[PDB]
């Protein structure tokens, strides 16, 4: 019985060792993923571009009328 | 001895839970945006900023030439 | 025999505590990373901008010629 329990503890130690290795790998993977906190600057640039392009399109339509 | 047994029982439970949790986290990580992909998106946007700046300058000049406010 | 088993149970308790803490931390870190599914609207805007800007460039070239 004592042997059997010691064997179970050894098996669990081995499982925990494997999980530690897996967690180490996941830490590396997550470090190469984009943070939500870094999204906003890009989002703002895109929103500004959309506004600027809308204005340009409106101006170009007006110029086409006048030139033609 | 039974105390030791009960301790291993509770540790066993914790380990099974951690196995499940780590499996779930592995899946969540796979669904996240890569920094490398973000960088390429940022590069496109930087090019767009330059092109739009130029267009704005060209359109301002055209407006002047046709007498448009 | 008993002393050895206790030392391994103690070892396992400590390693599990360590693993639990780092998994809890990883969970929160992962939650702060951007999901690919939440990128699609931004990606579509950038694609739309590429097209709109290319079109504007062609229109503006044509206007510059016609205006003189």
């Amino acid at each position: 019985h004592m042997k059997q329990l010691e064997d179970k503890v050894e098996e669990l130690l081995s499982k925990v060792y494997h999980l530690e290795n897996e967690v180490a790998r996941l830490k590396k993977l997550i470090a190469n993923k984009e943070d939500k906190a870094d999204m906003k600057q890009l989002e703002d640039k895109v929103e500004e571009l959309l506004s600027k392009v809308y204005h340009l399109e409106n101006e170009v339509a007006r110029l086409k009328k006048l030139v033609g």
